[PDB]
DNA sequence: GTCCCCCGCGTTTTAACCGCCAAGGGGATTACTCCCTAGTCTCCAGGCACGTGTCAGATATATACATCGATTAACGATGCTGGGCATA
């Protein structure tokens, strides 16, 4: 339970955590469905 | 007819975008030579069509052997039935 000189770095440009969700949902509108499930997209 | 998974909406958090400048890898151009190709000739033996041929399977086929199915001729024993013989 130690500062332990500790150094955070993750990766979220290229790996699909780092993506926009909105950035999905901007593209499920121009189709125009009324509702997004989680699963789905 | 029920339940809960999305939309709308306010605020909190991250990283997209723009601007600026640097540096060098890699793509673009050029010049020269030399291997690799199209083009052209001759040749046939590769390839196309077909007659000829004995061998896989498949189908009976004459001949023989083994096993009954069923029929008919032959044999052992009568059963009343018919045709006559001794007694009421």
């Amino acid at each position: 339970g130690k500062g332990g000189a500790k150094r955070h770095r993750k990766v979220l440009r290229d790996n699909i955590q780092g993506i926009t969700k909105p950035a999905i949902r901007r593209l499920a509108r121009r189709g125009g469905v009324k509702r997004i499930s989680g699963l789905i997209y």
